[PDB]
């Protein structure tokens, strides 16, 4: 499993979640 830092620009908000594959 690898993770990383999803950061989604929604409502100009950054957020980056951690999820793996």
């Amino acid at each position: 499993a690898f993770c990383w830092n999803v950061c989604v620009y929604r409502n100009a908000v950054r957020v980056c979640h951690r999820r793996c594959n």
